[PDB]
């Protein structure tokens, strides 16, 4: 597993699952919970080769979680077999499931070189160029019958309705998109990265013309250390 | 045996998904590493009476840690593995979040003599996979509009359904339960893949009902998977 | 004196169904304790056998939401209640929350009569159930809404003409016994069936498509509750 | 206080509590529960000149209580007195209120001498004629905006409707309203004793041709709270 | 400092209504400890003197969802805050979870104002109270929805005329009075209400038939807090 | 390094509003301990006094659902959310339950700006706070429909002015602030405001028509208020 391939490959699988600590998650012994950090360490190196995880911190930020995984994975009972480890570790214990989002990614269904060239190119010119993002959102999409109504070409305009505005985002939010049909209760998963929230507020508002989380990004022992406390 | 049971009408299929308890973490190490062979064991007694699956949803499901499907001829056969099964150490500790009840039935619309050119598609595909991984129970029910409609727009509509979905059997599998007057759902439908890629394709192929996925194991392997 | 053959053939005759839940401390009970139940419920419908008739069901493994329900016919409703109370001061009835309580009473034909609907009636008289002893039971509480007391005597009974056309085929395997709840009750029917085909019974509601359903199966009393001390 | 006075007279408040036992009830000692219902009968002799107490027993025919109280007093304030006070007894410490209505009793709105004399008459007219009554139905009914919009004459054409078919059930089915707007949530607590359920049921559904039902029967207030104890 | 005659008398007064109920462990909190409670009341309220007016009500034996409840007066909403806040603290208070919290602001005439309206703006001012005490008080909070607050302001004095219309003549039975709450809370008016006679304040809420309701009891708090010791 | 004056002056700025409810168990918590609860939270802020800025509300004996909420201004969002995570091990922190969370950033005028709406724009700058220092805060988040967000750029900005219009008048007596949501969490905006004078408030939206209250203190004050 190698962060910069697996992220960018069709067929790779995202399992999303937000935690909340549970209230007797504060009466575990403050030395057992001091530990917590290292056993997640442990696990998450010993599944190097099998999964990709990440660990963000919603704590402070979301009433409803305290932390979230994103796991990406070729075989998605791997991305199961880590989850279900987690829930085992001395933090997994205390904490309850909030929501738990599967997904898998998939090459582009619209805005490829064959149906969309020129906002095909548009979106292969554009690269993110600040600093390393110090925030993630996530936000599950479910489409409603009239947009499975519609034809393929009627959806194909309505797409590239969607990335006009969206492109010049591109420099300041990575984005990754991950589909849910059949999979889980919603049609989609769309993940983002930035530096930048104000310039986030102004792409959801352009797109404008779910469920939200935020959360910030760190190393994983990082944010369990911060729950610790 | 399997490969009879579940390719005959008038079977019965028992879908009941099971919740860790909190206490479960509190049972006594030995006591829950002897959970799956008392799981094996109930099994093994009820070789005779039912078939049985038993699946992971622990890591992908918030809502469940497991869930049975259980095969019989007779539906009080099945009642009775299920409650004899939450008698079960690990039984005891989990909540029922979900049961569901139907029963296996001949073809009403893409048959032979009411749809022969879909029907002859249904028989001649086949699944060409590896061994299935994946797990996904979907109930569902009809509202009044579809109940309305006249049998001759039914099968068209089932006709349309069917024309997409043919492609995907080389890849999933499926099996149909009706429920209607059994259970508070219509349809219970069931499919397994290896290919979850294929079966996203396949539900959008549809679309132009709470979804439960899961891992397909051997039961002492899924109950050794919840103990740790 | 309770004749189970008269009892459940008689208009003005009081149907009580209580759906329970075992509570989770039941399995805290001591063993010994629990496997004394059965006998505590059979003595208790001993003690009562000239005042009302016990059916008792397991839905354990079947449904989600009760482990058993009672069915209790009486000529006398508060006999019906005794009953009823009397069991939850049992070891398992203590046990146990009610999930469900329906109250209706058995009433003459409305509208399948042979003054309104002689040929639908003969059909009803002429349908015998030929199957072995039912060993599954499903009940459904119906309510029907403003439409449905708007219209006319006239075009309520061709619905149930309407209704019943299909259906009668049906009993042959399936057996159907109608309380009436308006008044008694916040729903207006208990429709009661037993049968040991459930696939006749699936057909026989698409039959009709074209509330709740409780399924459980059919046991003496001490068998029910023996199998919930396991 | 005069019970076939006071429940005869305008100006007569109706408090109706509704309870449930809680799980608790059952870990109470056998013979602090067995002193209950004494300590709520000396309770009811402490108020004999303050309140008029009613209590049936709701337990085996109720999901939602277990008991509930009628209380008629001339004075408010009492009938909360007496409430309150018996919410301070052993089983009235282990039981919750499910629901508290408030209403009060009120001449002849529609069906009056002046308005309606033919059915006015009728009303009179009907006497009960039953047995001592065994069972109790409450029944609490909000009207909606329609109601309230339509004139007073229209309103009195539509009671006029209401009293038509149910003067026959007068025989067997004793009736008493009370008025809640402004004391309550609700607009009327319907009141119904009967010994005939049948009739009862053929009474709901000649009126078919917001308002959850409490089925009870009707006992001494020392015999409901005995049947609980046990 | 603070004069009752006065500051229910003046625009710019706030109130403050708090429905409690009791929590289940106010039972288990020792006697002599619930018995003190009545009194640590009355010296709160007496070190707020020149802070605050207080009102208590028992709502206990008339209501599902509340015991008791607090109106609050005070020129400075803060020091209305400080008070229940203080309450909150007491043995009693610490027994209680808050139901419901209304906040208000007294303001002068907006539609029935002598300028404005100065036929029924008369009415209004030749209307007194005549009875006895008031024994009861009612609380409604009202919240107007899209429709009124896009009617004209003409508009909804012609509706405020069809309001004040009928409802002039029981003036001498019933006491009002309105706090506005418009961003100040989640709902638009608080309407406080005392009265002897709870036949008028029906027949007063019938009148202009043609949110939820609060009924309790007036008491002074100490006599409050000691009917809920007990 | 934050000053009060400049970073409530800017663009953007991101306020983090979070509104806590007293745990049963805050009762049972030593007077001793709970008596220093107040001095923890006032370093605690000390602390953070290049980081963030914070303002603490009293809402107990106002609200039902709330005893207190702190605003955080921060420049950095992630600081905000390292405050707000700290005071929740605080002593009183680990007595309260989290109500609601709201998160919005500052942004310069969409609507009524020199350029598209020069008159309104100048009255916004005209109309200044007089008065006593304010005693109360109201903070209301607010969602904004499809209809709004299908209309114009033009259409909402008529809307706009039809909001500002009736309401400059009020700025003599009420200060209010802005801060914009969408995409940050599950509303659009946060608006609040302070205001020494509730009939004015009252009056104010009685304006807009044609809520979290609670009062202004120093943070040690308001955790002493709790104490108690
Ligand atoms: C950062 C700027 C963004 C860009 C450049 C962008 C671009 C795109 C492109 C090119 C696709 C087509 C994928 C394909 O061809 O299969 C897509 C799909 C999609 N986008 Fe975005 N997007 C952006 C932000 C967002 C945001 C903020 C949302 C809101 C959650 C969103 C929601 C979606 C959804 C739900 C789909 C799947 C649509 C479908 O296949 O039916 N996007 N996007
Ligand atoms: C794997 C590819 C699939 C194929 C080849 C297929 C084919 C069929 C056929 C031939 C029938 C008619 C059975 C009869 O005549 O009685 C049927 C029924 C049905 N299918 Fe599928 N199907 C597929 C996947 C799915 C999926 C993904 C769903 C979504 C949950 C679904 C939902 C249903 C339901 C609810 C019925 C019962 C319809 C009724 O009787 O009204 N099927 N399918
Ligand atoms: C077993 C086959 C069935 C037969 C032969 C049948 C026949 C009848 C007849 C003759 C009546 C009218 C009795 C009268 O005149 O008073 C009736 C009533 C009724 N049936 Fe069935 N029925 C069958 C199955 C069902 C099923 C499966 C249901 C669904 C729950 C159902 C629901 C009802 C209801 C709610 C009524 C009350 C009608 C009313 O008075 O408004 N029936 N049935
Ligand atoms: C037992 C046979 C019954 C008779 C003889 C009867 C008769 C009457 C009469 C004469 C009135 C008008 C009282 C007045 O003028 O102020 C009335 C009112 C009313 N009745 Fe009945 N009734 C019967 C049963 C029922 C039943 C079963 C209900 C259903 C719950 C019911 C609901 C009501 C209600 C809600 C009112 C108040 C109507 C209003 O003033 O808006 N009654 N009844
Ligand atoms: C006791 C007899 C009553 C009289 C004489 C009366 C009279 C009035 C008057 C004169 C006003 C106008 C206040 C102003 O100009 O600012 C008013 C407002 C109001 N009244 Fe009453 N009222 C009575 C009872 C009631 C009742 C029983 C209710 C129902 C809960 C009620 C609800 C209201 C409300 C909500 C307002 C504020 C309306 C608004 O500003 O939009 N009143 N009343
Ligand atoms: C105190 C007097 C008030 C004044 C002078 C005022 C003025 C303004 C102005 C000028 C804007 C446009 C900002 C821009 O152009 O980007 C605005 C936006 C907004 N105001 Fe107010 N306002 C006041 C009170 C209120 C109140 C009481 C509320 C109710 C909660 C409110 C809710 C909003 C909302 C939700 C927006 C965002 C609108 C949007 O961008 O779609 N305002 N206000």
């Amino acid at each position: 597993i190698e962060r910069g391939t697996i992220l960018t490959q069709p067929g790779v699988f995202g399992v999303f699952t937000m935690f909340k600590l549970r209230p007797d998650w504060n009466k575990v012994p403050a030395m057992e919970r001091k530990g917590a950090a290292e056993e997640v360490k442990k696990l998450i190196e010993k599944h190097k080769d099998n999964v990709l995880v990440d660990l963000y911190l919603t704590r402070g930020l979301e009433t409803n979680s305290d932390f979230f995984f994103r796991i990406n994975a070729y075989d998605l009972a791997k991305a199961q077999t880590f989850m279900r480890e987690f829930r085992s570790t001395t933090i997994g214990k205390n904490a309850d499931v909030f929501e738990t989002l599967v997904g898998v990614t998939k090459p582009l269904n619209y805005i490829s070189k064959d149906k969309s060239p020129g906002l095909n190119a548009g979106l292969s010119s554009a690269t993110y160029s600040g600093p390393a993002p110090r925030y993630v959102i996530v936000i599950p999409v479910k489409k409603n019958a009239e947009w499975w109504n519609m034809s393929p070409e009627e959806r194909l305009k309505e797409m590239e309705v969607h990335t006009t505005p969206t492109l010049a985002y591109l420099v300041n939010v990575k984005r990754k998109l991950y589909h849910s049909t059949g999979l889980d209760d919603t049609d989609f998963i769309t993940y983002f990265e930035t530096d930048d929230l104000t310039a986030f507020n102004n792409l959801m508002l352009s797109l404008a013309q779910s469920p939200t989380t935020l959360g910030t990004i760190h190393s994983p022992e990082d944010v369990i250390k911060a729950l610790a406390d």
